[PDB]
């Protein structure tokens, strides 16, 4: 009889819901006198009110009913919260369960604890107004709307017994990212993955406008969610006495369907995509607060958002209304004399680790197991001569990722936006295929690698693809994101949200265990100009992640395949960083051996001895490169200069870890002044080729002593369509432009390099003319290799 | 008998479709011998193949059938293209119509012209592989997928007789932005707006993966689009003989419904939201190219994306197959001896301006009419004393925008992501309300401002909101975007796409008339930290738009309301810029009179005489500010310094136009070296308060002579929750931190300013302690005003 509830246990559910609402109101308003033992006075109210109330009753209404199902059916849920500004509702229920008392002993379950509990919310030196990392049992910050549903599916990607209850605000459902995330049920395998129970909180209003989904007809709303692949169940009303029975019955039915779906799939008798149940709530906005305030409707309206009454200190009448509002929950029968919840409320709280706020899944770092990585030197290419052998850069990486999948069959996934094949990572398909969970045709088997049990996630929407990965990591698993650099601006907002989550969890919150790292691989960079991607690519994503501190983000630009393996191997072991790896899929030169590449990545930046002209003497110029396309151009320029000026001494420096340039004061990761002055001399000119905007190097190396002698070339603009070398000429990162820049900077070459500079300009013109006539570069340009 | 088509006219339609397909293949592959008069040889094939073929037959199939309806029903369409990489299909049909010959006389309709026509595509010194601005009759670039449907609705926002046929690739429909854009039919008013006929090109595959929408059941697909508010019609098959009849019948029926919908709405007898017709195409991908190539299925598969055969010069067998492919269209009966389309094809082309490629709507600058702007000096606040009066900053702007709406009732709209009321722009509601076109309840009137004829567009999603505006501008109308700075990262990718469109159209394309400017207003900046927005706001959007050159983007940071009006007035007259206006909604000080604000905006950066300490003497320090919150702190610091050091001489410089700092060499807009050295002295230290990342100032003013003496304070990081003054202290942009920095930099104060520096530090500590105890700043901090 799970569907029906006894009248007495409905009272306990109702009492819990009132208590949660009372604590929600207290946090927003009160600063002292939590239990209204003495009459409310203006010194008890917070001066600045920033909390949100409109969505709080709805979140608490769902939370109390989910707790009922946990006690009876012994489930485990995590309750990903969409609105995010309904943080008071989550904290209030966590406090009642006892989770908040355990995590924060200061906010004890007593009258003194309540005063501290109310005081801290939305207060300086206290918790924030959203679901920040300080919130127990929270994986989604919720401040930026649209990513709640994708996070729900990410947390359920490999937890077969987990059920994720994601509450979505209708205002959030208008956003782009969330509209696609509904389709993510077609990538969820019932046999080996958990279930997501999305609940659409259709209160009917945003801050100031009716929501789109509330104002479409009931038939259209039902048809919309059937099209998404769900089976919608509607819970509508405004009377708690009726809604308690309806909500309990509907939730019980939905969970039975979810268990029925999983049981059939795991038995192997029904391997077909099911209609996942879904719940729609039509509760009024703020449907327990004041009805009218200033002659306007406040309950179930857009005015219920955040604070119904902002002016309470000034207006004594409003303060009386606020006091009447608190009394409406009848706190005298909810808390005992000491200030703790009465025995009635304690009896219906989940016990121990079953509590949604205390679920270990939310604090995923506790469940994180280190990846069993194979030795990457077994996939490294062979380079008997550096700079003379040619091989495909991403083929070794695909093989390495294939091995990682084999040895980590449950806690590793590969995320790629329909470009894993385009990125030349087909080696991963030799063991596992892409997960589809949809209908299949015979032509798919020949062409594509599709199966229900697939460790590679593919969908064009990079918003939901990024959402899956972030939730996957915060749950304690590992993953690798491989995409194009042209489309990195799409996930720009999501990376910022994840970046601030890691930063806060690392420093401010001490009970948050370290989660795995967010590894992003960007291929097909701006310079090659592949067939895919728009004409005007942009390396601006590298700039936007540098705004985040070096304590949370790392950027790597490996020059060849072996260095890519070392970077990939190292970054699969890190914990609390956003690693951005900029590689290129085209067949390039190979410079570093397996052992040499490993040492190079350990230093992050080093001098290439085979390319450097003279050791044991002071260099005349330091030529540095960061990317891998620009690395070839820098080497080609070095070959030209050494051929035309035999006595010129050149030191070649290649930098892989971009944040090594920052001084040691900014971060312990950066190079010290002595170490930096050793690589880049204190007085000789530095010619720096860089994949990306040339100014990013100036920002990092601004505090250095020799910054005034640093000359950076890099991406400026791209024409409509160009050959690989013509594009380099336009941005002046070409081999000839690099050689010309060296001649200008070196003092003793200004008079002696006049003849060579003229010849170099002729080469620039000659190659451009050939490009226009033939559309391709000369054969000796594509087949260039280190001559010394 | 529009539905049925005569057998003879079906032959003409088929002949046109074959001709369009033949030209599509020629552009991708051929470089000479366009009509295959001589046998195909490897010297005729392009060396590098970058064109896309998979989507080309589908686009041409729709295009030829739309042209049939234009001739018969005298419609006018624009054919917004979603795939974008199907550029060859658009150019081929433009060539056949004659539009391409007229716009580009070099590519004449002859054998010589065809050779030039094929040669230029995807070739250096030629057109690109996407729908760049060079493409006749194109408003959407299509390179970044997901924005096609929003652009279709933007183009029809005020053209009552226009019908927009938007073709959407199924892979694009997976993206987040496009999933929301389906709901934009609920903001389109049938009475006064055009219609959008979205066509879903469901070929079943992307580059390497089956598409999500193709693999859901037919019933789910139908239910999904009924939920979006459309009435889906399915056109399925692979035999052109049958599809020609079915496609013609379906298109004719859909247009009759669209005309029936508009006629009923304009008659006033049915003011209800209708079910807009929509079409789903299930044609195979590349369903006229080769069937098998290397033992794999190539037609109607993911291998048909871009080029079916990449190795043609190397493999003689593939070249044979390519030659057989071209012959399959039978070019001998499509082009005459001279190389022009036969009289049969010419007879079915639309005449003159009815051609979709020649429609003036696509080249919106031709239809652009200047906005009738009222004198902004009638909405200006009064400031008898600068820096002493306090007034709301956005209230005058809302009144000004209300006047603009009244005098421009047809070609001006205001776009706001459900924050116009929160942004304190309710003055606009005094004349026109928000457009809803959905069901309404009585509570809606009493509170919100909703009506079918509304000039304010409000949807929570910012991808579709930005998409509407960009299409609105490119169609020749005007608009104003008002949003929060915290959510500017969402429209990050869309702005870059619009930025490159304006840049290419301004320089490369000469027949593109100048469209109106994209005016973006960012309110509720990071410093105030209002209730809305996540805790960790970011001013990074300002940095990203600076990566674009100053020739396409402008950034303004007005300090008060009157300067905000002048900036808004000026930027409503500009044409080809992306104007970013960073204001703040909170009640601030007012510094500039209506006349003074006008002069200040004309110069872009000037010396405030009332705040400057001593004229006629060399300043000891130049204090500069950019934003408006930091402007108050800079003024407060000046008041402290002038109070404690009477003999200190301070020059106060306020900069509104950010790009004025760039040297005149970078752009003619920037200040000359003499002008810059006049404002900021050549040798005295400069203390620069900046709203945003402090390094952006260094990037702009790097080439200046006095850059080494420039010290920028700005946004660094934000705590979980802070008061307005505590946040400034953390970032050291506070008045006390500013005063301390001045004491350090000024050489003759480092000894005399020891006592004052200690007192300033005490003030910092004292205010922080009060904030922690009370949660609010001291009254004398909020009520500060210029004392001199
Ligand atoms: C993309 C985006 N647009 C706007 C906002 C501003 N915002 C913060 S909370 C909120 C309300 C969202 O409404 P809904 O999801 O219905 O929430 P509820 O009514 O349950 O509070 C809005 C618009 C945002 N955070 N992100
Ligand atoms: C957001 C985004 N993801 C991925 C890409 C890369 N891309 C460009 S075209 C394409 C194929 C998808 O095209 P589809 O919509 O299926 O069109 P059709 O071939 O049916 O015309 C892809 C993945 C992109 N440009 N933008
Ligand atoms: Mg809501
Ligand atoms: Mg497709």
């Amino acid at each position: 009889d799970i569907a029906t509830l006894s009248p007495n246990e409905q009272a306990a559910i109702d009492a819990w819901w009132r208590a949660a609402n009372y604590l929600s109101v207290g946090q927003i308003y009160l600063r002292d006198n939590p239990l209204l033992q003495e009459p409310l006075r203006p010194e008890h109210i917070k001066q600045r009110l920033l909390g949100h109330w409109g969505s709080d009753p709805g979140l608490s209404f769902v939370y109390v009913h989910l707790n009922r199902l946990i006690r009876r059916l012994d489930l485990n849920l995590i309750y990903v919260t969409g609105p995010g500004h309904g943080a008071p509702a989550l904290l209030a229920n966590a406090w009642l369960e006892g989770t908040y008392s355990e995590v924060y002993p200061n906010c004890q379950q007593s009258t003194a604890g309540l005063q501290q509990f109310f005081k801290q919310f939305s207060f300086p030196g206290g918790i924030g107004s959203h679901c920040t990392p300080e919130t127990p049992g929270s994986i989604h910050e919720g401040g930026e709307l649209g990513y709640s549903l994708s996070h729900a599916f990410g947390a359920a990607l490999d937890n077969p017994d987990l059920i994720v209850a994601c509450v979505i605000g209708d205002g959030e459902a208008e956003t782009g990212p969330l509209a696609t995330s509904w389709h993510s049920n077609k990538f969820l395998n019932p046999a080996q993955d958990g279930a997501v129970l999305p609940i659409l909180h259709l209160n009917g209003y945003k801050i100031a406008n009716p929501t789109l989904l509330s104002r479409i007809s009931h038939e259209e709303l039902r048809s919309l969610f059937i099209g998404y692949g769900y089976e919608p169940f509607f819970v509508e009303g405004n009377d708690p006495a009726i809604l308690h029975g309806v909500m309990a019955s509907t939730l019980a039915t939905c969970v039975q369907k979810i268990q029925a779906i999983q049981a059939a799939a795991r038995s192997g008798e029904s391997s077909d995509r099911p209609m996942w149940p879904m719940i729609v709530l039509r509760t009024p906005k703020g449907w327990t607060g004041p009805a009218t305030i200033k002659g306007h409707v406040v309950e179930g309206s857009w005015r219920s958002h955040q604070v119904p009454m902002a002016d309470v200190l000034t207006n004594p009448e409003h303060l009386q209304l606020l006091e009447d509002w608190l009394r409406s929950y009848r706190p005298e029968e909810l808390f005992d004399a000491s200030g703790a919840p009465v025995a009635e409320l304690q009896a219906i709280a989940p016990i121990g680790d079953r509590r949604m706020s205390a679920n270990p899944v939310t604090n995923g770092g506790l469940l994180r197991r280190a990846l069993t990585l194979p030795d990457f030197r077994d996939q490294a290419v062979s380079v008997p001569a550096p700079g003379k052998s040619r091989a495909d850069s991403t083929r070794p990486l695909g093989q390495f990722l294939r091995e990682v999948i084999r040895h980590n069959p449950d806690n590793f996934r590969l995320f790629g936006p329909d470009e894993t094949a385009s990125n030349r990572l087909d080696a991963v398909y030799e063991v596992t295929s892409k997960v589809w969970l949809g209908d299949r045709i015979p032509e798919d088997e020949d062409g594509g690698h599709l199966s229900d049990r697939g460790r590679v996630m593919e969908i064009l929407s990079e918003h939901t693809l990024e959402g899956w990965l972030e939730a996957y990591l915060l749950t304690g698993r590992h993953g690798f994101f491989a995409t194009y650099e042209a489309f990195a601006h799409v996930i720009d907002s999501m990376v910022n949200q994840h970046a601030k989550w890691l930063d806060v969890s690392k420093r401010e919150v001490d009970w948050r265990a370290p989660v795995s790292s967010l590894n992003i691989l960007l291929s097909s960079t701006v310079w090659r100009q592949d067939h895919n991607g728009f004409s005007h690519q942009d390396p601006g994503f590298i700039d936007l992640v540098t705004n985040k501190s070096a304590r949370v983000t790392r950027i790597y630009l490996p020059p060849d395949a072996n260095c890519l393996l070392s970077v990939a191997d190292h970054c699969l072991r890190s914990t609390d960083y956003i690693n951005v790896i900029v590689a290129d899929k085209q067949s390039h030169l190979q410079y570093l051996d397996a052992e040499a590449a490993a040492r190079h990545c350990a230093k992050g930046i080093g001098i290439w001895d085979w390319a450097s002209n003279d050791q044991g003497a002071s260099p005349d110029v330091v030529i540095a490169s960061c990317g891998d396309v620009v690395t070839l151009e820098a080497l080609a320029a070095t070959a030209l200069l050494r051929e035309h000026f035999p006595d010129l001494k050149i030191r070649f420096v290649n930098v892989v870890d971009l944040f090594r340039l920052q001084p040691d004061t900014e971060h312990p990761h950066g190079l010290s002044d002595r170490d930096f002055d050793s690589l880049f001399t204190v007085d000789k000119p530095i010619i720096f080729n860089f994949h990306g905007y040339p100014w990013l190097i100036h920002k990092l190396a601004y505090r250095r002593h020799n910054h005034n002698n640093l000359h950076v070339r890099g991406y400026k603009e791209v024409g409509n369509i160009n050959t690989p070398l013509e594009l380099a000429i336009r941005n002046q990162v070409d081999r000839f432009n690099l050689a010309i820049d060296v001649i200008d900077r070196v003092p003793h070459l200004r008079d002696r390099g006049a003849h060579v500079k003229e010849w170099l300009k002729d080469q620039i013109h000659d190659h451009i003319q050939y490009a226009y006539q033939e559309g391709i570069d000369r054969p000796e340009i594509n087949q260039w290799q280190w001559p010394f």
